[PDB]
């Protein structure tokens, strides 16, 4: 769905603008990389409680993770 | 954490505005009774699946859930 693109989308944009290899993120999200890699291609199977690690891992606010989610699927979906 | 908590919260909250039993959830979001009932306790495995599923067995978008969890982190966190 768009819905879980852009879960993924979110991630990877936010990992990229503050300048983080998916390596990076993992060690800072306490998940392993090919976890980290797989998310990143689909976000199905990404819990509530794994999403919280990688804004840590990202340091990112949850206000500002769903704000950029909210704004992602109103100017594109 | 209050994010954990605050998913389960929002989502309870907006079953009862939508006046559904777990049951009615349950049959509407493809998921069963036990799994509504151990999510509303506590998000921590629920996925991003899982929660677009609920959010269509709500008949709620996406983005209200979402601007309903940034709500109350805001006001109560």
């Amino acid at each position: 769905s768009f819905l879980l693109s852009k879960v993924s989308f979110v991630i990877k944009k936010i990992r990229l603008e503050k300048g983080m290899t998916q390596e990076d993120l993992a060690y800072k999200s306490n998940l392993d990389r090919t976890y980290i890699s797989g998310i990143e291609r689909n976000s199905r199977n990404l819990t509530i409680k794994s999403l919280e690690l990688i804004m840590k891992g990202l340091e990112v606010s949850d206000v500002v993770f769903f704000e950029m989610l909210i704004k992602e699927i109103l100017k594109h979906d």
